[PDB]
Formats: structure tokens, C-alpha cells, sequence
């Protein structure tokens, strides 16, 4: 079971079932379940990174690819207004899943702070 | 041009935590928690919507720079990253700027 056995791990061998809009060999992006925005969806990487505070130097161009390809499904969702991305670290980032993912969020006017 | 160029030109005063040869981190004016810093890179990328395939790996930099940067500041009990882009998103300026902001709890939905 490499992918790790988070739910994040499970839903990139498909074990449970996601709403995919967009997979690759380093990637795979997906709706949120708890959605907070009209569209909201997740980008996460297929390799087990827990948390970004413990991502590799060598993982530079991964995290990269999680924001092109974030940038690219919100195109093709039709997000012209634009968006907002955000990756949680941690208990003060509110992050729910130890497994890194990019949050996608639009549809919707984007208040400031982000929480 | 922006004032992020300013900046990053070093022709107005910011308080930089870290320079390297393609991007520099910099305390936020206007902050929205204790800790609250932009990594930026000195290529005029001016929204990520326009980021080219060969940008991957330099936006995958200022990710990595600010983690590195939120260590050293020492925000050990996490942290959150934004990228805005367009006027729902509410990007400020015109130049890809990554978010970092801790030292208090950050809430849900962010913003
Ligand atoms: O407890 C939690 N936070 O404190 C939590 C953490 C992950 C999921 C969760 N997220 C998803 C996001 C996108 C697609 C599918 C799911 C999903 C599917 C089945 C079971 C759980 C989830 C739900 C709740």
C-alpha cells in the first residue's frame, strides 16, 4: 500500500471513492467533501508527504506541479473570477489530514484573513 | 511593474527574512496574525493563473523557502500558506506572492 493509509492514501488506490476532476503519475485532484467555497476541490501528491514542514528539498518541483495543476483544473471549472489556494500545516493551520494537499477554493468572493 | 518589484529592486524599505538568487521572503505591512510573511519570486509572474509548465519548480521553491523561513521564525505549531489569485481570491498585487501566516490559530473556511 504505498500512498500511505490516510483517507488520502485510500482514495489514490481507490479504495474509497472521490469525485476525481484530474489525475497524473505525480497527482491526483479531487472535490472536498465538506466543501466551504461553491467550488472547493483538493490537489494532493501521490507520494506520502505528511505535512509540508516536512517536505524534501528534492520535492521543489511536486509541490510545484500541485499548484499548476491546481491552477489548471480551476481554468477548466471555469473559475475566471479567480481563487484562492491554501495548504494548512500543523494544529494552528487547521490541518485535518497528514497528508499534504493544496486546497482550491472559488465560486465566491474570498474574505480577508483567511481564517 | 509593482510595488512588489519595488521591493525586490530594493527600492523601498521591506524587512527581508531571507534572499536568494530567485526569490526573497519578506515580513507582510499589513499582517493578519503574529506571524504573517510573503515569499515572492523575482521573476515578474504576475498572477498564478499565467505560470508556465517551467515555472513548477520555482513556485515549488517559495513553498519550500517558506517552510524553512516559518521553522526558523519559530512557528512549531503550525502554520497556514495562501496563494490569491484574480479579484475572488482577492490577490492585492500583481506578482505571485505565497502567503505565510502563524502564531495564532488559524480558522475555517480561510477567508
Ligand atoms: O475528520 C476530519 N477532519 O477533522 C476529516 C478528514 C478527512 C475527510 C474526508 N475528506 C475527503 C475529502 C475529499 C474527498 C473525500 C473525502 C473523504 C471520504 C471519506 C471519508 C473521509 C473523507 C473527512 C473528515
Amino acid at each position: 500500500r504505498p500512498g500511505g493509509d490516510t483517507i488520502f492514501g485510500k482514495i489514490i488506490r481507490k479504495e474509497i471513492p472521490a469525485k476525481i476532476i484530474f489525475e497524473d503519475d505525480r497527482c491526483l485532484a479531487f472535490h472536498d467533501i465538506s466543501p466551504q467555497a461553491p467550488t472547493h476541490f483538493l490537489v494532493i501528491p501521490k507520494k506520502h508527504i505528511s505535512q509540508i514542514s516536512v517536505a524534501e528539498d528534492d520535492d521543489e518541483s511536486l509541490l510545484g506541479h500541485l499548484m499548476i495543476v491546481g491552477k489548471k483544473c480551476a481554468a477548466d471549472l471555469g473559475l475566471n473570477k479567480g481563487y484562492r489556494m491554501v495548504v494548512n500545516e500543523g494544529s494552528d493551520g487547521g490541518q485535518s489530514v497528514y497528508h499534504v494537499h493544496l486546497h482550491v477554493l472559488g465560486g465566491r468572493q474570498m474574505h480577508w484573513p483567511p481564517g
